[PDB]
């Protein structure tokens, strides 16, 4: 599954549909990024440029220009065809081949932006800029608007409203199409595939970094090279540490290994949390720890809907979790008291869900407290946790365990659908994974 | 294999021993690189930073001060321990546990930096810093020199002379002592384990990504986590392209595919390229020029030697290519007059070698037309290469084949040890190989 | 005369009448600007921010904010009250003594601004700023925006919209109150005697910069301390140069002198130009270029009103132009064609006129070619010349004669008011009070 | 007076012997300054760059070569010869005439600069640049110095040393030649003509921004067209505030107006101080406190000379002006015992002395607390004053008087020789000099 020429078309018509009329927006392209001297990073397009364009090239621009209410039309500017440049870095579009490639109605070249930009901005009211994104972007658009102020006598005007499109563009982002859907169900499917395969693998004395290689392997040959972001491979007190991502230490025999890793498949991000036992056998503290984590994912992904919202079901889980910390002896006190008091938050610090899509952090406004009501088509992680210090206060046996459990769901008419139950998160069917991987 | 604790210190002595009495050396962390939002791409260290201390975070500037002849002390600037910072993203070194660890007198917290710095800067009469590397770095030495120099009723005194250690260090860099060629060592094994891998794998129909994932799988399970570049798998005509690394098509039953991947093992730099069959047969066409490329190469790691150069060598490899060149046909006219001419341009259009260590293409002054005298302890690839280009106006079968092969060698006291010979490239050997990988 | 208090409020408010509902406008002081090492040139306030204030510090920002249609308030940052630096560099107001001498709502202090101003953007839908007027303005307004952008845990939005007020607020300064043209009125009389001075002063032997002189003492003995711009003091030759500032040339006897000064009083500009011979008395070939001018610049005066435009009445000049220089031999042909081909050009090379106030060549819309229909209100000079180069292909008497004359005028309902004919220009005038002077 | 092109010519043969062989010495012009909208302040040079041309041109860079210890050159950068641009804005040397008239090698236009500066930089050791002087001068040269680092495959190689020449310069014109002596003399002798007409011309009821105008017209008619610096004009309660320059008040019968004002007589200051009542005649008070700060400077003139100290001298003002203080009851105790406990601080919060030349605060080394010992050459202010601020807590008698007389000195063989001694001082004379203008 992919997003095709004509939906990216589609996303431009509707975005012009919002602009007012006489004027122009300008989306503009990711620069390369240094890795070490002279060598790049792989390039990662920017989401909102990709969204509109599934383009991969830096030195890009794409400008939509709505003349008045029925009369709108697209430019890109973009790098020229060169033998000598091509040769040695890559093929590029060019101005030619891009109208109909990219289904947009003409094609300048990046290196004439300056000599072009002010031309399409003059006399229009309104120019659509998300002023601060790049500083790049910045410069040109702010020397085409200069050049336009002090063109009087050459008879330039310069748009006097500059609105940022991020708001207008992000809640577009935030409802998915069922191509979008298509696309990250199957980055999910990846992402779990990626997950199986690491729990099949481990054994005691691996080193974190090996679950990391074993899980970029499965997501590329699927197709997905990149992952979405920097894999996480926690055992022990390390998975204690949210972002963990040295992936250094040797796995012990009787530690757990919090696994949060998620591929890039044609941009959309999948993101799952797996934690399991090195050794394929939960201890009797990490399954109590275990227990009250998978609760709380389960009774998330009963309650997930439209209507109700991430803080709504937030509630219902620091219910759960703090009910069962104490019962294991690890808060003291009345539940409701122990609520009201935040008690939870020494072990679970961060929040339940995230919006998921061309970022894994997605864009798009969740309100006060992440209180906006749930409707169909947002998609979103729930990952709860527990993390218990090395150094907690608590009964002895429970210290330095971490664990979060995480799939990703899309909202749907009725409920939710997860994009991510076919890895294993049942602690009888992590263990049975695992002792048939270690039988072979 | 690695570099430790009293290595970076003797370099760091080194250095203090070039300096200037009266004068402080700072050398800057890389900063952290945005991938997409609010994810990063992998933290990679800055290389001369790297070199002076095996540090891996950002936010550190190391600052060495020579007081006068015989006096001199190090002062690291680094992240302060913070719990709640440490819990969400990584532990933190801090400034307690530096001294010990990383072997410098003192630390302080990079917090503190700009109301430090300039104190250990006044009444100095040098600074050694590399101005334009960073500008956040410029930023910080910029404030402190004009805190100093408008600092007269304080008893302030700015140093009136600004040094780039660049050269110097670079210079250092281009001499690796036993301990740096022993890590290059495994790292050419590494990386010539995972290219015997791609050769063993690749089958019609796999995707040219799918060969780039077993190798990155190849360097993770031997510790080296990242590439030292993009990888670069480049079949049938995607060859033709020097840094082809889209690595998006199918790859066909009949076409050649060249390979040109390296891992990052403690900081340092793999490069090999080998080119083979898809189907593992070489036609008539692709042997021919894969034996002038071979006979290159073969040349070429015969007579690097101290006392030569990149330059002579390169005249031998040109006089191999248009011979046979001319005897295939792909050129015409005498062989002297068509090496008068650069006959050989159009089909290698690049250079023989560069410098290899903590860069792929690494650091170090190679000499008008890298006519520098080689010496022990240099370590630099050899990769010669021919290119026909689709519509190449030479006898039809030739056209689409583009062929890399590629050792990295270090020049020793009687001429050269290949780092990276344990991987095949005789046709015969490669062909055999690839035969006993698609029997199995 | 001057403008007061309320009348800077009026301002203030017609420009929050203006805005839309839920926005803030933010109008940022001048920066001080250094002449050499560490003095500064004496300082000069922003035009529209003095325009909408009346205050001579830097270091401060007027904020309007339009809560609503009813619903609006101010708020002023500027520089605290502070013992030292005022016992050093001089007085200011603070924040105690600012809301009832300047009428604002609220002030606070200039150094609390980055903690303060996106508090008061917060949640607002629009934001006017003049984007690029100053790089530290800038800085302010697009850090509190992207602390506003970056917040939403803490519940902060920014306005997505950004309108420049230049527009808005330069058509408000285009159109005088009564009270602004009685300071323009004063300013006329003052710049007129300081000319009528330079008249009465001039003598051959005496050099360019002392006339400056004369002029400059004038205007600062009826209260206007600085010039509106650098005094033009252009004898022979040099009157040939528009914006000839050097004034360093010993005045001859035969020559002519043009001088164009004029005064800033209550921050408002005179502008006049006379030119004289240096002697008192013309020459025939001066009176006969003079004759031309005068003749230009007076029909300009009857013809000026409500209902024509700068370039209608450019036109009639070109006519008296094109018709005199025929008649002198300087131009030759047909009138009509001559005018066709602008054969003027060479010798009258500016615009006829420029509006006048707060700035010298002042705000606002000219349309195209100065097009646009004159209403009442609108101040402008009306300042015709002729040039004729040392090296002109012309009758060798007029070679090196540059004269200008330049009258400042009020748009009326029936016509103008000229604001400065109380400084002679008849030649016969002219010649009468130099003939008066050199008698004394 | 004068400094000719000989001189400027020597200075910078001077710099050029204590640069490094193989080095280049970049000094670059004053930007051009805004003072409102698209009218500029008058242009005042850079005053190092002044020093070494004469020159009075923005866009301007000197560039002096010393390629070994017996061969260097000199190349100007400066602004095109440009009919259309000379016409309206002034004449402009150009490159053709500015070997001749400024005695420099050779001259390239300075929109050349960034295509021609790298070339003359390439291959030197050392660059000699005042960074951070100017943001303009930093890119141009950050520039070039870029171009050579990553151009060594052009072979081209960049200084790796930055020195600034800053102090260098600034201990040249610490010390005046003849020719420098001999411009500052004919300064004092304007400024002096100034201050003395001052106060042949105050009488109560004159504004304080008269007398300011008397002042600027006599530094004019001498050629001095610009003040050193912004005039202070303090009279009343207004001259305990040091850099009063609003001169805005009416000068009141009983009050002492106290000047700041000095002259810019090719291109050096003059700097004098004088304080006197405004009614001719000082109440007892007045001269009570004006005797004080006399005895300050006579005793100051007896004793400077080589050898001494600012400081040094300094101690003996301190000691007058204590003794002084307690004699009249201001101060309360044993005068060793107030001098040990800086007790007339909050009377005299200044220093006694600046260096003097191209700018009013001239550039030079002090030493600690200003300890650097006097040697012949040196031109320096001589200052006390005693503010008695309204407020504070003495005999009534004293509140608001603000004293302070300042002559301009040139440290000689055998003493100093008083550049400003012909305006009067002596309260006597002062009385006598402004009872004669009074009668006429
Ligand atoms: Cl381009
Ligand atoms: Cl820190
Ligand atoms: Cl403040
Ligand atoms: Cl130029
Ligand atoms: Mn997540
Ligand atoms: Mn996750
Ligand atoms: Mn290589
Ligand atoms: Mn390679
Ligand atoms: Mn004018
Ligand atoms: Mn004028
Ligand atoms: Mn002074
Ligand atoms: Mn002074």
């Amino acid at each position: 599954s992919e997003i095709s020429r004509q939906e990216f078309q589609r996303r431009r018509q509707a975005l012009v549909e919002q602009m007012q009329p006489g004027s122009a927006a300008l989306i503009f392209a990711a620069p390369e990024v240094t890795r070490s001297a002279d060598s790049e990073y792989p390039y990662r397009q920017n989401s909102d440029f990709w969204y509109f364009t599934g383009f991969n090239e830096p030195e890009a621009v794409l400008v939509l220009i709505k003349s008045d209410d029925t009369h709108n039309h697209s430019v890109l500017f973009n790098r020229v065809r060169d033998l000598t440049a091509e040769i040695w870095f890559g093929r590029r579009l060019g101005q030619d081949a891009a109208p109909e490639k990219l289904g947009v109605d003409r094609a300048l070249a990046f290196s004439e932006i300056n000599q072009q930009l002010y031309q399409l901005l003059n006399g229009l009211d309104v120019v659509y800029h998300a002023q601060g994104e790049y500083a790049y972007a910045d410069v040109i658009v702010n020397s085409a608007l200069e050049k336009l102020r002090k063109g009087s006598r050459q008879n330039l005007t310069a748009p006097a409203t500059m609105i940022d499109w991020r708001p207008v563009v992000h809640e577009m982002r935030l409802f998915k199409s069922p191509e979008e859907i298509a696309v990250l169900r199957r980055a999910g499917e990846i992402t779990a595939m990626a997950h199986t395969r690491a729990m099949e693998k481990c054994r005691p004395g691996m080193f974190e970094y090996h679950l990391e290689g074993e899980i970029h392997h499965e997501f590329n040959r699927h197709g997905a090279r990149y992952p979405s972001y920097n894999t996480i491979v926690g055992s022990g007190e390390n998975g204690c540490i949210l972002h963990y991502t040295e992936n250094e230490c040797e796995m012990r025999d009787g530690d757990l290994v919090l696994i949060d890793a998620g591929c890039e498949y044609k941009g959309y991000a999948g993101d799952i949390t797996r934690t399991f036992p090195v050794n394929g056998k939960f201890t009797q503290a990490q399954r109590e720890i275990y227990d009250i984590v998978l609760e709380s994912l389960e009774t998330s992904l009963r309650l997930y809907r439209p209507g109700t919202s991430i803080l709504e079901v937030t509630g219902e889980v620091v219910r759960i979790m703090v009910s069962g910390l104490v019962k294991l002896g690890i808060l003291k006190g009345d539940v409701d008291e122990l609520i009201a008091q935040n008690a939870h938050r020494p072990f679970f610090m961060h929040g339940l869900s995230h919006w998921l899509g061309l970022d894994v952090a997605d864009v798009g406004v969740y309100g006060q407290d992440r209180s906006r009501i749930l409707e169909p088509g947002m998609v979103l992680t729930v990952e709860p946790g527990l993390y218990i210090a090395p150094d907690a206060e608590v009964p002895e046996q429970y210290r330095g365990i971490g664990i979060r459990i995480e799939d990703d769901i899309v909202i749907t008419e009725t409920g939710n659908e997860n994009l991510t139950a076919s890895v294993v998160k049942k602690p009888e069917e992590i263990e049975a994974l695992m002792v048939a991987a270690r039988k072979q």
